[PDB]
């Protein structure tokens, strides 16, 4: 009973976080992912800034209102090589990764690692936070509290 949670550094308090490997976490879920990193999904304007200090991806995911993807440089492969803040508008499906914005962050880039996650509730889940420089840290607990994502 595992779950791996892919994160980022922070841009002005956003990061981006993805769950084993795939497109896989719902609306419901995305918010009570971040509630667990003590964070929310991030508004536009806080993406915004993000986006302004250096942050991007190449990969769908969650902030309040939309499914975003935050891009600097022009790439083919990442949202039809759109720069800026790139919505999804059409889409047959619900379940994508998420966004998380903490308030208590550094105002700019924090590339340190993510080495706790402070707002879990107690659960039986093997919950594992991996660094992309492969630095992990793990708990025994749960962060979802809707049924139907479980
Ligand atoms: C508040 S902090 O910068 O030290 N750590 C954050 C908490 C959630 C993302 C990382």
């Amino acid at each position: 009973n595992q779950i791996d949670l892919n994160v980022t550094c922070r841009y002005a308090g956003v990061f981006h976080v993805e769950k084993n490997g795939r497109y896989s976490i719902s609306r419901t879920e995305a918010a009570d992912l971040c509630q667990a990193f003590n964070s929310t999904l991030p508004t536009m304007d806080q993406m915004k800034l993000a986006l302004s200090k250096g942050f991007e991806t190449c990969r769908y995911g969650f902030i309040e209102g939309n499914v975003v993807i935050p891009r600097i440089h022009p790439n083919a492969i990442c949202a039809a090589n759109h720069t800026g803040v790139y919505i999804l508008v059409t889409s047959n499906t619900s379940h994508y990764d998420t966004y998380c914005f903490n308030a208590s962050a550094p105002p700019e880039e924090d590339c340190t690692s993510v080495t706790d996650l402070p707002n879990s509730f107690d659960g039986p889940v093997t919950i594992t936070i991996v660094n992309r420089d492969g630095t992990r840290y793990s708990k025994k607990g749960e962060y979802r509290t809707h049924q139907e994502d479980i």
